[PDB]
């Protein structure tokens, strides 16, 4: 659709493992209107923790290519928003940037949230995907309330070893679950209220209504 | 010395140029005492304005491997971030994080502060150096200041396909001076009477008192 610009060049991060990163997919105008009329009330809260831990809330805009009940009755901005994501053209873009081509996979959205104590723990993606691209919708993100996404060098648990990116209003990053793809999200410590939002894109091989 | 951190790794960009990247080379609790004890009153104000357009402030801490007059009377804080920048640990650790060998190269080092209003234009490096480190000594960057690292995808003035990094206490960004290696700093733009706190290593083939 209108939304996502189909032309914003990517970085290639051969790092610690293949990732790649964008900004300005979205003006900041749309990204304001995303966040005031985000549908936060339709997520669900889930959370592990023991011996991959989080805390988070979660809704799915669509599973398997096919658009969720929680998908309709939404606001302009995000039927835009969801018809842009679920479009050849972004999977255009998205294939050509990150080099995987994604156009016969079994796609998921899911719009994501985090409070104050939320947090995603080190991990490593399951490896029956081909692509997880996180789109974040917040206008602007406070500096020292966590919330970031965190690049991790290992899966030790008390490794420390930590590069940090913020969330920006219409960045996309995307990376593929690779044998060394360990990340995390630092845990949301605000204070002042605030909600981190994004929008996750998962590419499945298999078509399964999970 | 005891000031660098020289076991951080790095982020490998192979983006539009090669580009490596750190955080936490120092503790928050260093770069506030080097950032409080700061010699910002010992730049000099430089700038081109007219058709690699800059403005800024830059005093030189050694040029040539020498260190410089304006590098004594400093704070002991700042006599070991000189020693330990100017040692063979760090210039290991700079070598062996970029895959270039700097070791018998001519190096200066420079405080550089941006205000408000000051800027760096899109442009690429001058060729004769192996690398250019920035090491940023903010504690805290404010979120819409600007000041932010540039990453351009063409010498294009116009252009405004960007990707950029805000300053973080203890961050350092290193990239050699490649064909591609387009990049500016946005103009500052706080209002609250902000300083912008560098400082650059450059490692030069010939050695000159430039
Ligand atoms: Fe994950
Ligand atoms: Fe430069």
């Amino acid at each position: 659709s209108h939304m996502l610009r189909k032309d914003t060049p990517v970085l290639h991060v051969d790092a610690p493992f293949t990732l790649h990163l964008a900004q300005g997919l979205l003006t900041k105008d749309v990204v304001s209107d995303l966040y005031a009329t985000a549908p936060v009330n339709r997520t669900a809260a889930i959370s592990r923790v023991d011996p991959k831990q989080y805390k988070m809330n979660l809704f799915y805009l669509m599973v398997n290519n096919q658009r969720s009940r929680a998908s309709g009755e939404l606001p302009a901005v995000w039927r835009s928003l969801l018809d842009d994501l679920a479009g050849v053209e972004f999977t255009d873009w998205l294939s050509e940037s990150t080099g995987i081509d994604l156009h016969g996979l079994s796609q998921d959205i899911g719009v994501y949230t985090h409070v104050d104590g939320d947090f995603i723990s080190v991990h490593k993606d399951k490896a029956d995907k081909a692509i997880t691209a996180i789109l974040y919708l917040n206008p602007e993100w406070p500096t020292n309330a966590g919330g970031e996404f965190e690049v991790h060098f290992s899966g030790d648990p008390d490794d420390d070893h930590v590069f940090r990116l913020p969330p920006r209003p219409g960045q996309l990053l995307a990376f593929p679950p690779t044998d060394k793809s360990w990340h995390a999200v630092s845990r949301v410590d605000s204070g002042e209220e605030i909600t981190r939002l994004t929008v996750q894109l998962e590419y499945w091989f298999e078509h399964v209504d999970r």
